[PDB]
């Protein structure tokens, strides 16, 4: 950001970023600022670009320094308002600097390292990489078997897979919360329980995909839904089954089909939904050519379904580096 | 404390005593301790009982200073550890320097000053007195009314005393909580819930009595048994009803036996049931005479329904100054 606060030294802007860069200049806090290498002195309102920017950088170094604590301790003392909160709290002074360069005659300008950064920032955002969540379905089962043995309600693993998908519908359209802090947990279920946790207190745009492994049944996607609600999931990510041996690329169209019939989920999913497509063990049990012709069955039947409910489907491809994976 | 630590300056004490003062020696913290101005330097173990009751001069300095921080900001850094908790975590150390002092033929000095301490602070405790809190009736009901409307199962005002006292009891003896973060409250609602939660963050010994003002129902105790339970009160303060007006002394021992015919709640009262006899309004609707003859049945009836229970009643009489009162 210093750097590119020294390049932006440009005195001509729109009416537009001379109010912004004003307002920045009235809360401009006449201070020393040593803590900063360059611009410690109060930026001048002769060169806009490097208020607005110099805002940025302030923010910048708060957000920093605000992660550097709460990593090093496990709190911190840094004002959450005075560090950048939004994916887009970033964009909008920047944005505002490409539009100041543009009407201004100066889009060569704009298309250089502002557009460099705007496009780091829009690419990467304030977590290089989103995160995604891996975890076997059996996992989310003994959870749930817990939850309805501890309620006397009968046994999650002994129902079929109707009363599954009936009782967790009727849960998640509920408003009763589910178990308490007395739900009696083994180091298993506390993991789970405890990872849905920190998703909950963790900024949601560091976090993709929650993917079940050996997912069959819609009930599979249902109970992670519950369970992120019911762990009081701010804004609960989005779901993703994922089929890797032969069996379940086989029936994986019918399985999506039947979560699409599910009208609550198909309501809440928005029209867009993700599965993920596995290679590793496809051509570990059976044949590779086997494997590969079914994938492509898979792909083909599942685009199928997708477009059979007017659901936008992005597919993940778990390919490895060699052919065999 | 320290008056009493001048006086206890005998030198004899049993061995356990005598064990207990070389602990306290052992973590007797070689330091300057100059925040206190007598007794600042480490108590020797000649004078066994000034070590003891120096102990408890520390730990009556942490408790006063953590009470203060917590009274006057929202929280203390003081450890609890440090302070004294127990009503009688007080009690053990005197108790032991009587029983010392009893021990070796001076029982004379054990009934001076650390007599009448052992007395002021068995009656007076760590907090004063200990607080009632009452509230009418109809406020409790207006939350549970809220609540089942909420849960979408029924109204609670609407229902009768035979319908809310199933729900209550299936509610009291299951272990799913009941409203969640979301639960629409007024100001009233949140006033008792809020009433709830204070009770719940602060120490058990500091409160006494929870009063039901226009008690006329079984549904109407077991309404604040559930609340508090469900506020997540770890020690739930007793339930007691208020009959005042005539009508409700005339139909108190009818009441209170329907009370403790719910078996649930005769064997969740410990034997021990406490309810209140207003004075004030039952000589205003009826006649004075009329009223206190009536109050005298009333009290002689309730007598005969808790020997009937098996349940040692203590009444709380809420008599005036005035003699009309």
């Amino acid at each position: 950001i210093e750097d590119l606060m020294f390049e932006m030294s440009m005195w001509r802007c729109n009416d537009e970023l001379r109010a912004r860069a004003d307002e920045v200049h009235a809360n401009s806090r006449k201070d020393a600022a040593k803590h900063y290498i360059e611009f410690w002195k109060s930026i001048p309102t002769t060169e806009p670009y490097r208020v607005i920017l110099g805002d940025v950088r302030d923010k910048l170094y708060h957000t920093r320094e605000r992660a550097h604590q709460l990593l090093s301790n496990g709190h911190s003392d840094v004002p959450v308002e005075a560090t950048f909160i939004n994916l887009e709290q970033f964009l909008e002074p920047l944005e505002l600097c490409y539009r100041s360069l543009c009407s201004c005659g100066d889009r060569p300008i704009a298309d250089g390292s502002l557009l460099d950064f705007l496009r780091q920032v829009s690419t990467f955002g304030l977590s290089l990489v989103r995160l995604d969540i891996r975890q076997e379905s059996d996992r989310h089962t003994d959870v749930l078997d817990a939850i309805t043995t501890h309620l006397d309600i009968g046994s999650y693993r002994e129902w079929s897979e109707e009363r599954r998908q009936e009782w967790l519908l009727s849960e998640l359209s509920g408003k009763r919360p589910l178990f308490g802090s007395d739900l009696p947990k083994t180091e298993e279920i506390a993991d789970v329980l405890d990872t849905f946790h920190v998703i909950a207190e963790l900024p949601a745009d560091s976090f993709g995909a929650y993917i079940i492994s050996m997912a069959t049944a819609p009930s599979d996607v249902l109970a992670v839904e519950l369970l992120q609600r019911e762990c009081r999931v701010k804004q609960p990510l989005r779901v993703v089954p994922l089929f890797e041996k032969l069996a379940d690329l086989e029936a994986a169209p019918a399985a999506v089909a039947r979560l699409f019939s599910v009208d609550w989920y198909k309501n809440r999913i928005n029209g867009k939904q993700e599965v993920m497509i596995g290679y590793s063990d496809s051509g570990k049990d059976a044949g590779r050519l086997s494997a590969a012709w079914q994938l492509y069955k898979a792909q083909e039947e599942l685009v199928k379904v997708a477009k059979e409910y007017g659901v936008k489907l992005t597919m993940f491809h778990g390919r490895g580096g060699t052919v065999g994976r």
